[PDB]
Protein backbone atom coordinates (compact mmCIF):
# COMPACT_ATOMS: atom_id res chain seq x y z
CA UNK A 1 0.00 0.00 0.00
CA UNK A 2 2.63 2.56 1.09
CA UNK A 3 5.17 3.36 -1.61
CA UNK A 4 8.81 2.35 -1.34
CA UNK A 5 11.99 2.25 -3.42
CA UNK A 6 10.75 -0.52 -5.66
CA UNK A 7 7.97 1.73 -6.96
CA UNK A 8 10.59 4.02 -8.54
CA UNK A 9 13.35 3.70 -11.08
CA UNK A 10 16.47 5.85 -10.67
CA UNK A 11 17.28 7.56 -13.95
CA UNK A 12 20.24 9.77 -13.05
CA UNK A 13 21.98 11.43 -10.09
CA UNK A 14 21.34 15.18 -10.35
CA UNK A 15 22.67 16.44 -7.05
CA UNK A 16 24.97 15.73 -4.12
CA UNK A 17 24.83 17.03 -0.58
CA UNK A 18 27.09 16.47 2.39
CA UNK A 19 24.70 13.82 3.78
CA UNK A 20 23.00 12.27 0.77
CA UNK A 21 22.10 12.73 -2.86
CA UNK A 22 19.25 13.72 -5.14
CA UNK A 23 18.13 11.54 -8.06
CA UNK A 24 15.86 11.94 -11.05
CA UNK A 25 13.43 9.01 -10.76
CA UNK A 26 10.47 7.56 -12.67
CA UNK A 27 7.40 6.18 -10.89
CA UNK A 28 7.11 2.81 -12.62
CA UNK A 29 3.35 2.37 -12.96
CA UNK A 30 2.68 5.91 -14.06
CA UNK A 31 5.85 6.97 -15.90
CA UNK A 32 5.76 10.34 -14.15
CA UNK A 33 9.12 11.86 -13.29
CA UNK A 34 10.23 13.09 -9.84
CA UNK A 35 13.25 14.21 -7.87
CA UNK A 36 14.11 11.83 -5.01
CA UNK A 37 16.20 13.14 -2.12
CA UNK A 38 18.07 10.49 -0.14
CA UNK A 39 19.50 11.17 3.29
CA UNK A 40 21.68 8.68 5.20
CA UNK A 41 20.20 7.93 8.63
CA UNK A 42 23.68 7.51 10.11
CA UNK A 43 24.34 11.21 9.32
CA UNK A 44 21.05 12.47 10.70
CA UNK A 45 19.97 13.74 14.11
CA UNK A 46 18.37 11.28 16.55
CA UNK A 47 15.16 9.55 15.47
CA UNK A 48 12.91 11.63 17.76
CA UNK A 49 14.13 14.96 16.37
CA UNK A 50 13.92 13.72 12.79
CA UNK A 51 10.33 12.62 13.39
CA UNK A 52 9.31 15.95 14.87
CA UNK A 53 10.95 17.82 11.95
CA UNK A 54 9.18 15.64 9.39
CA UNK A 55 5.89 16.14 11.26
CA UNK A 56 6.23 19.95 11.19
CA UNK A 57 7.32 19.80 7.54
CA UNK A 58 3.85 18.45 6.67
CA UNK A 59 2.43 21.75 7.91
CA UNK A 60 4.52 23.42 5.20
CA UNK A 61 3.43 20.79 2.67
CA UNK A 62 -0.18 21.42 3.67
CA UNK A 63 0.22 25.18 3.19
CA UNK A 64 1.40 24.41 -0.36
CA UNK A 65 3.49 27.57 -0.85
CA UNK A 66 4.42 28.72 -4.36
CA UNK A 67 7.83 29.34 -2.95
CA UNK A 68 8.70 25.86 -1.61
CA UNK A 69 9.31 22.79 -3.79
CA UNK A 70 6.29 20.50 -3.86
CA UNK A 71 6.73 17.30 -1.89
CA UNK A 72 4.59 14.25 -2.59
CA UNK A 73 5.84 11.21 -0.65
CA UNK A 74 8.33 10.19 2.02
CA UNK A 75 9.41 6.75 3.13
CA UNK A 76 12.46 5.08 4.71
CA UNK A 77 14.41 1.85 4.98
CA UNK A 78 17.13 0.77 7.41
CA UNK A 79 19.75 2.94 5.73
CA UNK A 80 18.04 6.02 4.37
CA UNK A 81 15.36 8.69 4.43
CA UNK A 82 13.63 9.22 1.09
CA UNK A 83 11.64 12.20 -0.10
CA UNK A 84 9.75 12.24 -3.40
CA UNK A 85 9.20 15.74 -4.75
CA UNK A 86 8.63 17.60 -8.05
CA UNK A 87 11.67 17.73 -10.33
CA UNK A 88 12.69 21.35 -10.95
CA UNK A 89 14.79 21.31 -14.18
CA UNK A 90 16.10 24.89 -13.98
CA UNK A 91 18.76 23.67 -11.54
CA UNK A 92 20.07 25.38 -8.40
CA UNK A 93 21.42 28.93 -8.05
CA UNK A 94 24.96 27.77 -7.15
CA UNK A 95 25.28 26.02 -10.49
CA UNK A 96 23.77 29.02 -12.30
CA UNK A 97 26.33 31.33 -10.72
CA UNK A 98 29.05 28.83 -11.73
CA UNK A 99 28.03 29.19 -15.37
CA UNK A 100 27.52 32.96 -15.38
CA UNK A 101 30.21 34.11 -12.90
CA UNK A 102 28.09 37.15 -11.94
CA UNK A 103 24.56 38.42 -12.58
CA UNK A 104 23.38 41.81 -13.76
CA UNK A 105 21.65 44.06 -11.26
CA UNK A 106 18.38 43.41 -13.04
CA UNK A 107 18.82 39.65 -12.84
CA UNK A 108 19.88 40.01 -9.21
CA UNK A 109 16.88 42.24 -8.48
CA UNK A 110 14.58 39.53 -9.74
CA UNK A 111 16.09 36.55 -7.84
CA UNK A 112 16.54 38.48 -4.60
CA UNK A 113 12.97 39.78 -4.75
CA UNK A 114 11.54 36.30 -5.34
CA UNK A 115 13.77 34.97 -2.53
CA UNK A 116 12.53 37.72 -0.19
CA UNK A 117 9.00 36.44 -0.88
CA UNK A 118 10.10 32.81 -0.41
CA UNK A 119 11.83 33.44 2.90
CA UNK A 120 8.95 35.57 4.18
CA UNK A 121 6.41 32.88 3.36
CA UNK A 122 8.23 30.22 5.42
CA UNK A 123 8.74 32.72 8.25
CA UNK A 124 4.99 33.39 8.21
CA UNK A 125 4.43 29.67 8.72
CA UNK A 126 6.82 29.54 11.65
CA UNK A 127 10.01 28.21 10.00
CA UNK A 128 13.53 29.61 10.20
CA UNK A 129 15.64 28.44 7.25
CA UNK A 130 18.95 28.52 8.89
CA UNK A 131 20.97 27.61 5.73
CA UNK A 132 20.07 30.06 2.96
CA UNK A 133 22.72 29.87 0.21
CA UNK A 134 22.68 29.48 -3.58
CA UNK A 135 22.82 25.66 -3.68
CA UNK A 136 19.56 25.68 -1.64
CA UNK A 137 17.73 27.89 -4.15
CA UNK A 138 16.10 25.99 -7.02
CA UNK A 139 14.69 27.19 -10.35
CA UNK A 140 11.49 25.73 -11.81
CA UNK A 141 10.77 25.13 -15.50
CA UNK A 142 9.86 28.78 -16.02
CA UNK A 143 12.93 30.08 -14.21
CA UNK A 144 11.22 31.09 -10.95
CA UNK A 145 12.64 30.46 -7.48
CA UNK A 146 11.66 27.75 -5.00
CA UNK A 147 13.35 26.73 -1.78
CA UNK A 148 14.57 23.13 -1.86
CA UNK A 149 13.50 20.81 1.00
CA UNK A 150 15.13 21.99 4.23
CA UNK A 151 15.13 21.31 7.97
CA UNK A 152 16.71 17.91 8.47
CA UNK A 153 20.31 18.90 7.69
CA UNK A 154 20.37 22.34 9.32
CA UNK A 155 23.55 22.89 11.33
CA UNK A 156 24.96 19.44 10.61
CA UNK A 157 28.01 20.68 8.67
CA UNK A 158 30.80 20.89 11.26
CA UNK A 159 31.73 24.51 10.48
CA UNK A 160 28.11 25.62 10.89
CA UNK A 161 28.32 24.97 14.64
CA UNK A 162 29.58 27.30 17.38
CA UNK A 163 31.60 24.43 18.94
CA UNK A 164 33.78 24.38 15.84
CA UNK A 165 35.32 27.76 16.78
CA UNK A 166 35.62 27.16 20.54
CA UNK A 167 39.20 28.30 21.23
CA UNK A 168 39.40 30.64 18.25
CA UNK A 169 39.39 34.35 19.14
CA UNK A 170 37.35 36.98 17.21
CA UNK A 171 40.45 39.02 16.30
CA UNK A 172 40.86 40.12 12.68
CA UNK A 173 42.03 37.47 10.14
CA UNK A 174 45.61 37.02 8.85
CA UNK A 175 45.38 35.86 5.24
CA UNK A 176 46.89 39.11 3.94
CA UNK A 177 47.92 37.49 0.64
CA UNK A 178 44.40 36.26 -0.12
CA UNK A 179 42.94 39.60 1.01
CA UNK A 180 45.12 41.63 -1.36
CA UNK A 181 44.26 39.50 -4.41
CA UNK A 182 42.21 41.41 -6.96
CA UNK A 183 38.49 40.63 -7.11
CA UNK A 184 38.87 38.59 -10.28
CA UNK A 185 41.33 36.25 -8.56
CA UNK A 186 39.13 35.90 -5.44
CA UNK A 187 36.25 35.03 -7.75
CA UNK A 188 38.32 32.39 -9.53
CA UNK A 189 39.41 30.70 -6.28
CA UNK A 190 35.84 30.75 -4.94
CA UNK A 191 34.52 29.13 -8.13
CA UNK A 192 37.28 26.51 -8.37
CA UNK A 193 36.47 25.27 -4.89
CA UNK A 194 32.70 25.81 -4.93
CA UNK A 195 31.36 22.31 -5.67
CA UNK A 196 33.64 20.61 -3.18
CA UNK A 197 32.51 23.14 -0.61
CA UNK A 198 28.88 22.20 -1.21
CA UNK A 199 29.62 18.48 -0.75
CA UNK A 200 31.84 19.04 2.29
CA UNK A 201 30.56 17.85 5.67
CA UNK A 202 32.68 20.59 7.20
CA UNK A 203 31.90 23.57 4.97
CA UNK A 204 32.22 27.24 5.99
CA UNK A 205 30.24 30.00 7.74
CA UNK A 206 30.30 32.21 4.61
CA UNK A 207 26.53 32.66 4.69
CA UNK A 208 25.85 32.54 8.41
CA UNK A 209 24.84 35.68 10.34
CA UNK A 210 27.26 36.58 13.17
CA UNK A 211 24.69 36.40 15.98
CA UNK A 212 24.20 32.68 15.18
CA UNK A 213 27.59 32.07 16.82
CA UNK A 214 26.82 34.29 19.79
CA UNK A 215 25.70 33.22 23.26
CA UNK A 216 23.02 35.89 22.90
CA UNK A 217 21.08 33.70 20.46
CA UNK A 218 19.33 34.59 17.23
CA UNK A 219 16.01 34.95 15.44
CA UNK A 220 14.41 34.70 11.98
CA UNK A 221 16.36 37.80 10.78
CA UNK A 222 19.46 35.57 10.36
CA UNK A 223 17.94 34.54 7.02
CA UNK A 224 18.02 38.12 5.78
CA UNK A 225 21.73 38.34 6.56
CA UNK A 226 22.23 35.21 4.43
CA UNK A 227 20.25 36.77 1.54
CA UNK A 228 22.51 39.83 1.66
CA UNK A 229 25.57 37.59 1.39
CA UNK A 230 23.96 35.90 -1.63
CA UNK A 231 23.19 39.30 -3.19
CA UNK A 232 26.84 40.36 -2.82
CA UNK A 233 28.00 37.06 -4.33
CA UNK A 234 25.61 37.45 -7.30
CA UNK A 235 27.01 40.89 -8.17
CA UNK A 236 30.68 40.54 -7.14
CA UNK A 237 31.41 36.85 -7.74
CA UNK A 238 32.08 35.52 -4.23
CA UNK A 239 30.52 36.09 -0.80
CA UNK A 240 32.03 38.96 1.25
CA UNK A 241 33.88 36.87 3.82
CA UNK A 242 35.28 33.92 1.91
CA UNK A 243 38.79 32.64 2.72
CA UNK A 244 40.99 29.61 2.29
CA UNK A 245 39.81 28.18 5.66
CA UNK A 246 36.55 28.27 7.67
CA UNK A 247 38.51 29.71 10.61
CA UNK A 248 39.49 32.89 8.66
CA UNK A 249 36.04 33.21 7.13
CA UNK A 250 34.61 33.06 10.68
CA UNK A 251 37.00 35.82 11.78
CA UNK A 252 35.95 37.86 8.75
CA UNK A 253 32.25 37.34 9.54
CA UNK A 254 32.66 38.38 13.18
CA UNK A 255 34.45 41.55 12.05
CA UNK A 256 32.00 42.49 9.31
CA UNK A 257 32.21 46.21 10.12
CA UNK A 258 35.79 46.17 8.89
CA UNK A 259 35.74 43.27 6.43
CA UNK A 260 32.55 43.84 4.49
CA UNK A 261 33.84 46.05 1.64
CA UNK A 262 33.27 46.51 -2.09
CA UNK A 263 36.31 46.05 -4.35
CA UNK A 264 37.17 49.40 -6.07
CA UNK A 265 37.35 47.87 -9.55
CA UNK A 266 33.99 46.08 -9.51
CA UNK A 267 30.90 47.82 -10.92
CA UNK A 268 27.98 47.81 -8.48
CA UNK A 269 25.20 50.38 -8.03
CA UNK A 270 24.80 52.66 -5.03
CA UNK A 271 21.37 51.09 -4.45
CA UNK A 272 22.80 47.55 -4.45
CA UNK A 273 25.59 48.51 -2.09
CA UNK A 274 23.09 50.20 0.29
CA UNK A 275 20.75 47.19 0.39
CA UNK A 276 23.63 44.75 0.94
CA UNK A 277 24.72 46.91 3.89
CA UNK A 278 21.12 46.96 5.25
CA UNK A 279 20.99 43.14 5.03
CA UNK A 280 24.41 42.64 6.51
CA UNK A 281 24.45 44.63 9.71
CA UNK A 282 23.70 43.81 13.37
CA UNK A 283 20.31 42.15 13.75
CA UNK A 284 18.81 44.92 15.91
CA UNK A 285 18.92 47.35 12.97
CA UNK A 286 18.88 44.84 10.12
CA UNK A 287 16.45 45.51 7.32
CA UNK A 288 13.24 43.61 7.96
CA UNK A 289 13.37 43.84 11.76
CA UNK A 290 10.05 45.73 11.97
CA UNK A 291 8.51 43.66 9.17
CA UNK A 292 9.12 42.42 5.63
CA UNK A 293 7.55 45.55 4.13
CA UNK A 294 10.70 47.47 5.04
CA UNK A 295 12.64 45.16 2.74
CA UNK A 296 10.05 45.35 -0.02
CA UNK A 297 10.03 49.16 -0.08
CA UNK A 298 13.81 49.42 -0.49
CA UNK A 299 14.85 51.66 -3.36
CA UNK A 300 16.79 48.74 -4.92
CA UNK A 301 13.45 46.98 -5.62
CA UNK A 302 12.16 50.02 -7.57
CA UNK A 303 10.65 48.24 -10.57
CA UNK A 304 9.36 45.23 -8.67
CA UNK A 305 5.63 44.58 -8.66
CA UNK A 306 5.58 42.06 -5.74
CA UNK A 307 2.08 40.74 -6.42
CA UNK A 308 2.74 39.53 -9.93
CA UNK A 309 6.48 38.82 -10.17
CA UNK A 310 6.03 35.03 -10.02
CA UNK A 311 3.30 35.22 -12.69
CA UNK A 312 5.40 37.15 -15.23
CA UNK A 313 8.49 36.16 -17.28
CA UNK A 314 11.55 35.30 -15.15
CA UNK A 315 14.90 37.09 -15.51
CA UNK A 316 16.53 34.12 -17.22
CA UNK A 317 14.91 31.67 -19.60
CA UNK A 318 15.52 28.06 -18.66
CA UNK A 319 16.57 26.21 -21.78
CA UNK A 320 15.34 22.61 -21.63
CA UNK A 321 14.10 20.25 -24.32
CA UNK A 322 12.40 17.46 -22.39
CA UNK A 323 10.66 17.09 -19.03
CA UNK A 324 13.56 14.90 -17.89
CA UNK A 325 16.20 17.29 -19.19
CA UNK A 326 19.11 17.25 -16.70
CA UNK A 327 21.37 19.62 -18.66
CA UNK A 328 21.11 22.28 -15.93
CA UNK A 329 22.75 19.97 -13.40
CA UNK A 330 26.36 18.85 -13.15
CA UNK A 331 27.35 15.25 -13.89
CA UNK A 332 27.99 12.99 -10.89
CA UNK A 333 30.33 9.96 -10.77
N1 LIG B 1 13.38 19.13 -6.44
C1 LIG B 1 14.55 19.20 -7.05
N2 LIG B 1 14.60 19.35 -8.39
C2 LIG B 1 15.80 19.41 -8.99
N3 LIG B 1 17.03 19.34 -8.43
C3 LIG B 1 16.93 19.21 -7.12
C4 LIG B 1 15.79 19.12 -6.36
N4 LIG B 1 16.06 18.98 -5.02
C5 LIG B 1 17.39 18.97 -5.00
N5 LIG B 1 17.98 19.08 -6.20
C6 LIG B 1 19.40 19.15 -6.59
O1 LIG B 1 20.18 18.58 -5.52
C7 LIG B 1 20.98 19.58 -4.89
C8 LIG B 1 21.11 19.25 -3.40
O2 LIG B 1 19.84 18.93 -2.83
P1 LIG B 1 19.49 19.57 -1.41
O3 LIG B 1 18.03 19.75 -1.35
O4 LIG B 1 20.22 20.89 -1.14
O5 LIG B 1 19.95 18.44 -0.31
P2 LIG B 1 21.16 18.52 0.70
O6 LIG B 1 22.06 19.64 0.39
O7 LIG B 1 21.94 17.17 0.65
N6 LIG B 1 20.54 18.66 2.24
P3 LIG B 1 20.03 20.21 2.69
O8 LIG B 1 21.05 20.80 3.74
O9 LIG B 1 18.76 20.03 3.44
O10 LIG B 1 19.83 21.22 1.52
C9 LIG B 1 20.23 20.85 -5.23
O11 LIG B 1 20.86 22.10 -4.94
C10 LIG B 1 19.90 20.60 -6.71
O12 LIG B 1 21.02 20.87 -7.54
MG1 LIG C 1 21.46 21.59 0.15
Amino acid sequence: TRLGLEDFESLKVIGRGAFGEVRLVQKKDTGHVYAMKILRKADMLEKEQVGHIRAERDILVEADSLWVVKMFYSFQDKLNLYLIMEFLPGGDMMTLLMKKDTLTEEETQFYIAETVLAIDSIHQLGFIHRDIKPDNLLLDSKGHVKLSDFGLCTGLKKAHRTEFYRNLNHSLPSDFTFQNMNSKRKAETWKRNRRQLAFSTVGTPDYIAPEVFMQTGYNKLCDWWSLGVIMYEMLIGYPPFCSETPQETYKKVMNWKETLTFPPEVPISEKAKDLILRFCCEWEHRIGAPGVEEIKSNSFFEGVDWEHIRERPAAISIEIKSIDDTSNFDEFP
